């Protein structure tokens, strides 16, 4: 129940996505790798690019072996794409293991690095299903379990910033530990409450019920996971349906109307401002999503606070006053749990046991008058089916899954 070599052993800067340090090849190359939840490849940078100071260089490995197969990967605003390979990965601030992993060479991308960042790539924890090219390039955490003694099952507390900020010119670095094969107890208090993991593809769970500040949106609940909720470490915000973020921003704007704020902050292009330490957090609701138990009609909530949804960005110009942004977005491909949720959780990721658990983090943000919060269990007689079945397509029914 002590980890400690893996405690803080995560890093980034807001906004910018939780990189954990590991190495690749022999002798060992370190990069700076960001923890993905929401994919399934580890794909590195392995060729020059204005955003990368190093990157990962095969011909300096001698136990690279090249796969002779490229990998493209394409997604909204752009793309990544190299050539496919093993070698020796380590987590230097993890288990004490080397194990030999798929590794996509990253050899050109587009809006894919970013400036500042300081992470050279990325690991995919979720499953084969989503891997590119295909389902049987095996994800770096299932080689690491058949390889290894490890554990099936990996945590996250991701820890978030708060005012004051060191730097008006950069911005806020964040912290949090990724304990691979165990749970750690002092990263979290109370109870610790499981969801199942509905589908092995990216970590899929169902909500049943949504308030905001004690008030339920009282939608059909398919609606809440319309086409299907996920927990992801590779997403900033918290964001919902497009019909579920139209209620949740009504019922936002309305408990925080003393404050008219610019239609520009509710889409989270601007920023609003408090004078130092003055931000009024009380205006603003709690937001409390009802996650399926593991028992047949059980539910517990996990309940976040502005602290969480309003996230702080230093201004420049304004250096005096504490800015935030607005971290709920419209999806149109259903909910994802982002760090705007996982910041005020420790997240246990149980692969051996096909569930997720959340418990109130040690490191959340808060006031001496509310707490992030993980309740239950909530029994509801006769509990209606919450999950979407996405339409099945032609294309993928043809697979063979051999
Ligand atoms: C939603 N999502 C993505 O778009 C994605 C897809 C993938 C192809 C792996 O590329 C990236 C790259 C960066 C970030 C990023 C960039 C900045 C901050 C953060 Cl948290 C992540 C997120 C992703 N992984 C995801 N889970
Ligand atoms: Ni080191
Ligand atoms: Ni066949």
């Amino acid at each position: 129940g002590s980890f400690v070599e893996m405690v803080d052993n995560l890093r980034g800067k807001s906004g910018q996505g939780y990189y954990v340090e590991m190495t690749v090849g022999s002798p060992p190359q370190t990069l700076n790798i960001l923890v993905d939840t929401g994919s399934s490849n580890f794909a590195v940078g392995a060729a020059p690019h204005p955003f990368l100071h190093r990157y990962y260089q095969r011909q300096l490995s001698s136990t690279y072996r090249d796969l002779r197969k490229g990998v493209y990967v394409p997604y909204t605003q752009g793309k990544w794409e190299g050539e496919l390979g093993t070698d020796l990965v380590s987590i230097p601030h993890g288990p004490n293991v080397t194990v030999r992993a798929n590794i996509a060479a990253i050899t050109e991308s587009d809006k894919f690095f970013i400036n500042g960042s300081n992470w050279e790539g990325i690991l995919g924890l979720a499953y084969a299903e989503i891997a590119r090219p295909d389902d049987s390039l095996e994800p770096f955490f299932d080689s690491l379990v058949k390889q290894t003694h490890v554990p099936n099952l990996f945590s996250l507390q991701l820890c978030g910033a708060g005012f004051p900020l060191n730097q008006s010119e950069v911005l806020a670095s964040v912290g949090g530990s990724m304990i691979i094969g165990g749970i750690d107890h002092s990263l979290y208090t109370g109870s610790l409450w499981y969801t199942p993991i509905r589908r092995e593809w990216y970590y899929e769970v169902i909500i049943v019920r949504v308030e905001i500040n004690g008030q339920d949106l009282k939608m059909d609940c398919k609606e809440y996971n319309y086409d299907k909720s996920i927990v992801d470490s590779g997403t900033t915000n918290l964001r919902l349906p497009k019909k579920v973020f139209e209620a949740a921003v009504k019922s936002i704007k309305a408990a925080s109307s003393t404050e008219k704020f610019p239609d520009g902050f509710w889409l989270g292009e601007q920023l609003v401002c408090w004078q130092a330490g003055t931000t009024p957090w009380n205006i603003f609701p709690v937001i409390s999503l009802y996650l399926m138990g593991e028992v047949t009609n059980q539910s517990f909530r996990i309940t976040i606070l502005p602290q969480q949804y309003l996230r702080p960005v230093e201004d420049v110009a304004t250096s005096q006053d504490d800015c935030y942004k607005f971290a709920i977005s419209q999806s149109s491909t259903g909910t994802v749990m982002g760090a705007v949720i996982m910041e005020g959780f420790y997240v246990v990721f149980d692969r051996a046991r096909k569930r997720i658990g959340f418990a109130v983090s040690a490191c959340h943000v808060h006031d001496e008058f509310r707490t992030a919060a993980v309740e239950g269990p909530f029994v509801t007689l006769d509990m209606e089916d919450c999950g979407y079945n996405i339409p099945q397509t032609d294309e993928s029914r043809s697979h063979h899954h051999h």
